[PDB]
Protein backbone atom coordinates (compact mmCIF):
# COMPACT_ATOMS: atom_id res chain seq x y z
CA UNK A 1 0.00 0.00 0.00
CA UNK A 2 1.24 3.71 -0.66
CA UNK A 3 3.00 5.21 2.40
CA UNK A 4 0.85 8.80 2.56
CA UNK A 5 -2.88 8.89 1.05
CA UNK A 6 -4.88 12.34 0.72
CA UNK A 7 -8.05 12.19 -1.03
CA UNK A 8 -7.83 16.16 -0.76
CA UNK A 9 -5.31 16.42 -2.93
CA UNK A 10 -6.51 14.71 -5.95
CA UNK A 11 -9.64 16.79 -5.63
CA UNK A 12 -12.17 14.04 -4.00
CA UNK A 13 -13.02 15.84 -0.99
CA UNK A 14 -15.75 18.44 -0.41
CA UNK A 15 -15.22 21.82 1.22
CA UNK A 16 -15.69 21.08 5.24
CA UNK A 17 -19.33 21.12 6.13
CA UNK A 18 -21.12 21.78 9.88
CA UNK A 19 -23.92 19.48 10.93
CA UNK A 20 -25.26 22.34 13.83
CA UNK A 21 -27.15 21.76 16.53
CA UNK A 22 -28.33 17.99 15.19
CA UNK A 23 -26.94 15.03 15.47
CA UNK A 24 -26.59 14.12 11.80
CA UNK A 25 -23.03 13.38 11.39
CA UNK A 26 -23.97 9.51 9.74
CA UNK A 27 -25.74 11.30 7.57
CA UNK A 28 -22.75 13.66 6.76
CA UNK A 29 -20.47 10.65 7.21
CA UNK A 30 -22.67 8.89 4.11
CA UNK A 31 -22.29 11.88 2.27
CA UNK A 32 -18.45 12.29 1.92
CA UNK A 33 -17.95 8.89 1.11
CA UNK A 34 -19.98 9.05 -1.72
CA UNK A 35 -18.68 12.03 -3.02
CA UNK A 36 -15.48 10.37 -2.73
CA UNK A 37 -16.14 7.15 -4.66
CA UNK A 38 -18.52 9.89 -7.61
CA UNK A 39 -15.42 11.47 -7.97
CA UNK A 40 -13.11 8.35 -8.06
CA UNK A 41 -15.18 6.82 -10.03
CA UNK A 42 -16.30 9.43 -12.87
CA UNK A 43 -13.48 12.77 -12.50
CA UNK A 44 -16.52 15.04 -11.04
CA UNK A 45 -16.82 16.04 -7.81
CA UNK A 46 -20.19 17.07 -6.82
CA UNK A 47 -21.53 18.01 -3.45
CA UNK A 48 -24.37 16.01 -2.17
CA UNK A 49 -27.27 16.59 -0.07
CA UNK A 50 -27.24 15.41 3.92
CA UNK A 51 -30.34 16.55 4.61
CA UNK A 52 -32.25 14.21 2.02
CA UNK A 53 -30.49 11.59 4.28
CA UNK A 54 -31.95 12.89 7.65
CA UNK A 55 -35.79 13.63 5.78
CA UNK A 56 -36.10 10.85 3.41
CA UNK A 57 -33.66 8.06 4.96
CA UNK A 58 -35.02 7.30 8.70
CA UNK A 59 -35.17 3.79 9.64
CA UNK A 60 -35.93 1.81 12.75
CA UNK A 61 -31.94 2.69 13.43
CA UNK A 62 -31.75 5.49 11.88
CA UNK A 63 -33.02 9.20 12.96
CA UNK A 64 -32.49 12.25 11.49
CA UNK A 65 -30.82 14.43 14.47
CA UNK A 66 -31.61 11.80 17.04
CA UNK A 67 -28.25 10.22 15.09
CA UNK A 68 -28.10 7.08 12.59
CA UNK A 69 -25.99 4.60 10.80
CA UNK A 70 -24.34 5.19 7.38
CA UNK A 71 -24.93 1.63 6.37
CA UNK A 72 -28.86 3.17 6.18
CA UNK A 73 -27.51 6.23 4.65
CA UNK A 74 -26.08 4.63 1.54
CA UNK A 75 -28.93 1.53 1.91
CA UNK A 76 -31.00 4.79 0.76
CA UNK A 77 -29.22 5.76 -1.83
CA UNK A 78 -28.79 2.36 -3.42
CA UNK A 79 -32.57 1.78 -3.26
CA UNK A 80 -33.55 5.79 -4.41
CA UNK A 81 -31.45 5.53 -7.33
CA UNK A 82 -29.59 8.16 -6.19
CA UNK A 83 -29.33 11.37 -4.32
CA UNK A 84 -29.19 15.01 -4.92
CA UNK A 85 -26.94 17.82 -4.27
CA UNK A 86 -26.34 20.25 -1.87
CA UNK A 87 -27.40 23.02 -3.70
CA UNK A 88 -30.71 21.43 -5.11
CA UNK A 89 -31.62 19.88 -1.36
CA UNK A 90 -29.62 21.94 1.27
CA UNK A 91 -28.95 21.24 4.47
CA UNK A 92 -31.47 23.21 7.41
CA UNK A 93 -29.49 21.40 10.50
CA UNK A 94 -33.11 20.43 11.18
CA UNK A 95 -35.84 17.39 10.97
CA UNK A 96 -37.87 18.33 7.78
CA UNK A 97 -40.59 16.32 5.57
CA UNK A 98 -39.49 14.39 3.21
CA UNK A 99 -39.23 16.33 -0.16
CA UNK A 100 -40.53 14.16 -3.03
CA UNK A 101 -39.87 16.01 -5.94
CA UNK A 102 -36.09 16.81 -4.55
CA UNK A 103 -35.89 12.55 -3.81
CA UNK A 104 -36.76 11.94 -7.07
CA UNK A 105 -33.68 14.17 -8.46
CA UNK A 106 -30.64 11.88 -9.12
CA UNK A 107 -27.16 13.54 -9.50
CA UNK A 108 -24.98 10.42 -8.14
CA UNK A 109 -25.50 7.21 -7.62
CA UNK A 110 -24.08 4.01 -5.85
CA UNK A 111 -24.41 0.45 -6.72
CA UNK A 112 -23.74 -1.26 -3.37
CA UNK A 113 -21.80 -0.90 -0.03
CA UNK A 114 -19.19 -2.75 1.83
CA UNK A 115 -18.08 -3.23 5.65
CA UNK A 116 -14.63 -3.34 6.57
CA UNK A 117 -13.80 -6.20 8.40
CA UNK A 118 -14.37 -5.07 11.97
CA UNK A 119 -11.27 -4.40 14.45
CA UNK A 120 -8.90 -4.43 11.13
CA UNK A 121 -6.56 -1.68 10.55
CA UNK A 122 -4.61 -3.55 8.03
CA UNK A 123 -8.41 -4.04 6.27
CA UNK A 124 -9.09 -0.35 7.11
CA UNK A 125 -5.77 1.12 5.13
CA UNK A 126 -6.58 -0.88 2.32
CA UNK A 127 -9.71 0.40 1.45
CA UNK A 128 -8.83 3.98 2.54
CA UNK A 129 -5.63 3.65 -0.18
CA UNK A 130 -8.74 3.02 -3.04
CA UNK A 131 -11.63 5.62 -1.23
CA UNK A 132 -12.48 8.16 1.29
CA UNK A 133 -14.15 5.08 4.10
CA UNK A 134 -17.18 5.75 6.77
CA UNK A 135 -16.48 5.26 10.29
CA UNK A 136 -17.46 5.52 13.66
CA UNK A 137 -15.05 6.60 16.94
CA UNK A 138 -15.82 7.83 20.40
CA UNK A 139 -16.05 11.63 20.13
CA UNK A 140 -17.92 12.63 23.34
CA UNK A 141 -14.67 13.49 25.81
CA UNK A 142 -12.58 16.91 26.86
CA UNK A 143 -9.84 16.39 25.12
CA UNK A 144 -10.86 15.28 21.50
CA UNK A 145 -14.00 18.07 21.48
CA UNK A 146 -10.85 20.24 22.25
CA UNK A 147 -8.49 18.91 19.58
CA UNK A 148 -7.04 21.83 17.48
CA UNK A 149 -3.47 20.64 16.17
CA UNK A 150 -1.57 17.46 16.27
CA UNK A 151 -1.98 13.69 16.27
CA UNK A 152 -4.56 13.14 18.31
CA UNK A 153 -3.35 9.59 20.80
CA UNK A 154 -6.66 10.49 23.17
CA UNK A 155 -7.42 10.04 25.59
CA UNK A 156 -10.87 8.40 24.35
CA UNK A 157 -13.02 5.63 25.10
CA UNK A 158 -14.02 3.02 22.06
CA UNK A 159 -18.14 3.67 22.32
CA UNK A 160 -18.84 4.94 18.60
CA UNK A 161 -21.17 8.11 18.95
CA UNK A 162 -19.99 9.95 16.51
CA UNK A 163 -19.41 9.08 12.54
CA UNK A 164 -16.89 11.12 10.43
CA UNK A 165 -14.96 10.19 6.95
CA UNK A 166 -11.29 8.91 6.84
CA UNK A 167 -10.14 10.92 3.64
CA UNK A 168 -6.18 9.83 4.09
CA UNK A 169 -3.59 8.53 6.39
CA UNK A 170 0.10 9.01 6.71
CA UNK A 171 3.56 9.51 9.15
CA UNK A 172 5.33 12.39 10.27
CA UNK A 173 7.70 11.78 13.34
CA UNK A 174 7.44 8.24 13.12
CA UNK A 175 3.60 8.38 14.44
CA UNK A 176 1.30 6.60 11.60
CA UNK A 177 -2.10 8.51 11.39
CA UNK A 178 -5.60 8.74 9.97
CA UNK A 179 -7.00 11.87 8.46
CA UNK A 180 -10.32 12.35 9.58
CA UNK A 181 -13.21 14.73 7.76
CA UNK A 182 -15.00 15.59 10.90
CA UNK A 183 -18.69 17.63 10.25
CA UNK A 184 -18.12 20.34 13.19
CA UNK A 185 -17.07 23.03 10.67
CA UNK A 186 -13.71 24.41 10.24
CA UNK A 187 -13.48 26.06 13.57
CA UNK A 188 -12.63 22.78 15.14
CA UNK A 189 -9.65 20.93 14.83
CA UNK A 190 -7.23 21.13 11.62
CA UNK A 191 -9.30 24.11 9.57
CA UNK A 192 -12.24 20.75 10.16
CA UNK A 193 -10.06 17.86 10.09
CA UNK A 194 -8.24 15.72 12.65
CA UNK A 195 -4.85 13.51 12.60
CA UNK A 196 -5.75 10.57 14.49
CA UNK A 197 -2.88 8.02 15.83
CA UNK A 198 -2.89 4.53 13.34
CA UNK A 199 -1.77 1.25 13.82
CA UNK A 200 -2.23 0.60 17.71
CA UNK A 201 -4.62 -2.47 16.88
CA UNK A 202 -7.74 -4.07 18.49
CA UNK A 203 -10.27 -1.43 17.59
CA UNK A 204 -8.28 1.56 16.80
CA UNK A 205 -7.84 4.91 17.82
CA UNK A 206 -10.97 5.88 19.76
CA UNK A 207 -12.86 3.01 18.79
CA UNK A 208 -12.48 4.12 14.44
CA UNK A 209 -11.63 0.30 12.93
CA UNK A 210 -15.27 -0.67 14.74
CA UNK A 211 -17.55 0.19 12.23
CA UNK A 212 -15.88 1.30 8.90
CA UNK A 213 -17.88 1.19 5.70
CA UNK A 214 -17.72 2.63 2.00
CA UNK A 215 -20.25 2.89 -1.41
CA UNK A 216 -19.26 0.96 -4.05
CA UNK A 217 -19.50 2.27 -7.41
CA UNK A 218 -18.77 -1.02 -10.27
CA UNK A 219 -17.29 1.13 -13.01
CA UNK A 220 -14.35 3.22 -13.69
Amino acid sequence: LPDYVDWRSSGAVVDIKDQGQCGSCWAFSTIAAVEGINKIATGDLISLSEQELVDCGRTQNTRGCDGGFMTDGFQFIINNGGINTEANYPYTAEEGQCNLDLQQEKYVSIDTYENVPYNNEWALQTAVAYQPVSVALEAAGYNFQHYSSGIFTGPCGTAVDHAVTIVGYGTEGGIDYWIVKNSWGTTWGEEGYMRIQRNVGGVGQCGIAKKASYPVKYYN
